[PDB]
């Protein structure tokens, strides 16, 4: 989008999970842009209830202008529960409701109604049980969105990393790992680093398949075939590309500080370290939607739903993300 | 070795590179045991007097009592180089001088007549060129020490991965994990946490495979036809193992700190997070040797021999590692 309002949607997800909990917790401080809440807005109150925060929902008015989120308060896009909500207990009867505020969340995201979406927790196996398909938010949104491809990022205030592959077993990754697989991936990346995060110029580092970046061919191919020659014409492009490098040399942050984003070329090349410098506020955002989309990178953790003891963390970081993606933009 | 004395064997390796350096660097401090320097003690004091730093070499009696190394000192073991030493350019006529450094200190390790090996880069490309078969310190190690599996581990002060497999293509990971490839490596690493870093119940945990580890079948199997099984087998021997876990939960601070060493299952699932943490002091540590052998984890940095600007942390971590094991064991 080239212009975008000062308005975010929230979906606080499962409602038996942290998800309203934690959207709750967020909003006991002032916000400079308005915090649509789509939700339930019995359950907000009473989970404010039972975790003694106070809390106001102001009805929201689309041809309004955006008011400032005040501490204290939310802006309640409502949409009801079909059955009772008791924390921690996962019921059937619910979800139809959870996909209902995930579709009119995405429906203004997609318009421009909204600036971006950021999601709280949800439980794919109930949403199942009801007899809807559902893998996560990333599927549901871009079969919405007509989006043909998408890039998962995992990112702190201090780090960025996304992934040519995702949740594929190791023996099939490097099979996976093409040069048009790559071209795709790369300039989803680039465009959005630009786009979404405001960087001009971004300079992208990109991990080798192989331990070693493939130590010239000795302890694999994959460089020398399809990475090397993919980067090559992505620069022919102006793709500012740094690599392949060795991931345990590219992890240090004598160079990690020189990256805007670094491609890992698979799941566990790259997330580690994102998780372990990440305190635990590490933000989900997916690229390549048309729309700015953050979230949480954690469960629904159900035990805690209620308890107060549920960490704000993740989704503080990923609204304070999407915030500065706005504007950034 | 049940019984350990004080003396350690120091090789600085590679005489053009920055071992040299790092050894008369460490040498400015005072050291609860005896080093012992297996070099050309002409290169060492030249060496010194281009980084401006003191040094007085005393000789090596190997039928006195060890004698806590005094800051500007090092007890030397003779070796001489064959032709002249120049900072910074790879000379093949020298690299007989870098292996018989290497045997000697290997046999004193055996034998115990040295508590622990420490080494400084080597440059295999040289010796290579010299018509000597190497690959790096731990294949001739093992060789000579007719040494039939070693396991590599990557640590630092706070935390240590092992690794399941190493040097190998991406494609080669899932075939080189098996059932007993597993057993011996588990074997040895508890093996030595109890023997050499005296911990009496070691807690090891493990990393599956794939990511999530294997979700339950969902993103691969073999957690469930290998890894699993393998480990339920040592646990029956009594060896202390929680998981295989997710490498992107098991790195999170939270989990780590009750580890007293990770297993990852290939390369670059366990070095990145321990270099980005490492602040260059990591260190390798040889298992399954028949003695202690620490080493620096960078290489020759032979544009920085003599330039003063060469880091002495890994060198420094790796001394203290190996005295640590010395003593706890
Ligand atoms: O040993 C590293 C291995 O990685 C490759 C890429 O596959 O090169 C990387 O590392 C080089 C420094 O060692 C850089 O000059 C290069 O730009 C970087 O891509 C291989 O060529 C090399 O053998
Ligand atoms: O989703 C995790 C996946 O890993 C396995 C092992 O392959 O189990 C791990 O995670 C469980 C918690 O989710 C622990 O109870 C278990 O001890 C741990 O090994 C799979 O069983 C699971 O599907
Ligand atoms: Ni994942
Ligand atoms: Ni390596």
């Amino acid at each position: 989008m080239h212009n975008h309002n000062n308005r975010l949607v929230i979906t606080p997800g499962e409602p038996a999970g942290v998800g309203p909990d934690l959207a709750i917790t967020l909003a006991q401080q002032d916000w400079p842009v308005e915090l649509v809440v789509c939700a339930d807005p019995a359950l907000l109150l009473a989970r404010a209830s039972q975790l003694n925060l106070p809390l106001q929902l102001r009805e929201y008015q689309a041809d309004q202008p955006a008011i400032a989120q005040q501490a204290g308060s939310l802006t309640i896009l409502p949409v009801k529960t079909a059955v009772n909500v008791v924390p921690g207990k996962l019921d059937v009867g619910n979800s139809h409701y959870v996909v209902e505020t995930l579709a009119k969340a995405c429906d203004g995201a997609i318009s421009g109604e909204f600036a971006a979406l950021v999601t709280g927790p949800v439980q794919k196996s109930i949403i199942n049980d009801a007899g809807i398909p559902f893998i996560g938010h990333t599927e549901f949104f871009a079969d919405r969105s007509h989006c043909q491809r998408v890039v998962m990022m995992l990112a702190t205030e201090e780090l960025r990393v996304a992934l040519a592959t995702t949740h594929l077993p190791l023996l099939a990754v490097p099979g996976a790992i093409t040069q048009a697989s790559l071209h795709e991936v790369i300039t989803i990346l680039d465009n959005d680093l630009k786009t979404k995060f405001g960087i001009t110029q971004p300079q992208i580092y990109v991990c080798g398949l192989n331990p070693h970046a493939g130590e010239g061919g000795h302890m694999g191919h994959e460089e020398i075939d399809t990475i090397i020659p993919a980067l090559n014409t992505l620069r022919q492009q102006g793709i500012n590309l740094i690599g392949p490098l060795p991931a345990d040399t590219l992890f240090q942050p004598k160079y990690l500080q020189h990256a805007d984003a670094v491609l890992a070329m698979y799941h566990d090349q790259g997330l580690p370290v994102l998780k372990y410098q990440g305190f635990g506020r590490a933000v989900n955002i997916t690229l390549g939607l048309p729309f700015i989309r953050t979230s949480v990178d954690h469960g629904t953790a159900l035990e805690l739903a209620a308890t107060g003891t549920a960490d704000v963390g993740s989704f503080i970081t990923a609204l304070n993300l999407a915030i500065k993606m706005i504007n950034n933009s």
